[PDB]
């Protein structure tokens, strides 16, 4: 019997049960400007991003202010004191309070360089949201955002009517147009930090009665185990169940299999090392994420689809060649004899 319910191979995952008991540096500074007129600078900044202004690196800041706003309400101190400053703070990343008093463009906050910047910024017009609903409605990406634009936007599109539908929240109808939704895809595709801080509050967040936390929450709980489920499915299916308890599928312990096995579990145990952050890596690009694609272990995706076949049960996404085939034929029979 296979290991169906997908606790063990999440357990293994996370890094809750060790990967040896079944197989057998540089900083980059961030400035934090502090304003007096923070709720009217996040909505110069929601009209910047709404218009398609690229700000390339002054990305982060400008999105870092739109966090402290809502979820921080302006406190500095209480954000750099968090635990979410102090994951970054070790992760390569380095936060500088620099005050700044009568600020009425963005361009004032620009470092100097970056010349389209403040030229896009000036050929803005003069003329409805605010920085938490921009913050959820970016957090509605993060399900199917590794998946490809189309699954993405599609899955924003179902989600927003399945939020309206229950009086969760309503977002501006110049938002759920193509053009904004592209322009939040492309940057919750380059902007790492956007994506962590959004994933920190859904892993830390005991919500509440606040629209915008409460989509941040399923958002992020969506998105658990997101561009991993097929070498999931596939790692629960390698997993023999037996009346002492869970071990490896005789057929990956044959000579033949033997060399990608020693592959799997030195890259099963690479994202083990990230912790609670590991069903979020192949959403936050973490290191050695791409070691643990579906598709560079055949054997072990073949002998996964023989015990499926046997049950009835496809697996989608899997794509077993001609020359694995016959070791998907072996473990359709050898799960056929119980």
């Amino acid at each position: 019997g296979p290991e169906l319910s997908g606790w063990i191979s999440e357990q293994l995952m996370t890094g809750r049960i060790p990967v040896s008991d079944i197989f057998c540096v540089r900083q980059r500074v961030i400035p934090v400007y502090q304003v007096n007129n923070l709720e009217e600078i996040c909505q110069l900044i929601i009209q910047a991003f709404e218009a398609g202004v690229d700000f390339q690196e002054s990305a982060d800041s400008f999105l870092l202010m739109l966090c402290l706003h809502h979820a921080y309400q302006g406190d500095y101190k209480l954000f750099l004191e968090s635990g979410a400053v102090k994951y970054l703070e070790g992760h390569g990343f380095r936060f500088e309070v620099k005050k700044r008093d009568g600020v009425k463009r963005l361009e004032e906050l620009l470092p100097a360089v970056g010349k389209n910047i403040k030229r896009t910024l000036a050929a803005m017009p003069e003329e409805e949201a605010n920085a938490g609903q921009f913050l959820s409605f970016a957090s509605l990406f993060l399900p199917k955002l590794v998946v490809g634009e189309k699954a993405c936007l599609e899955k924003v599109q179902r989600q927003i009517q399945v939020h309206a539908e229950q009086g969760l929240i309503q977002y501006p109808t110049a938002w759920q147009s193509v053009g904004h939704m592209m322009v939040i895809f492309r940057l919750m595709r380059t902007n790492f930090l956007i994506k962590f801080l959004l994933i920190h509050q859904g892993m830390h967040m005991v919500a509440g009665h606040d629209a915008n936390d409460a989509v941040i929450s399923n958002s992020v709980a969506q998105a658990r185990f997101s561009g991993l489920l097929i070498v999931k499915t596939v790692l629960d299916h390698i997993l023999q169940k037996t009346e002492r308890g869970v071990r490896l599928h005789p057929l990956a312990r044959t000579a033949k299999v033997k060399n990608e096995v020693n592959s799997f579990k030195a890259a099963l145990s690479s994202l083990a090392k990230h912790g609670e952050y590991a069903p979020f890596a192949r959403l936050l690009n973490l290191s050695g994420v791409n070691n643990l694609e579906h598709g560079l272990f055949p054997q072990l995706s073949a002998i996964a689809l023989g015990v499926a076949t046997a049950h009835g049960s496809t697996l989608a996404g899997v794509n077993v060649g001609e020359q694995y085939q016959q070791l998907r034929e072996a473990a359709t029979e050898a799960e056929k004899q119980l």
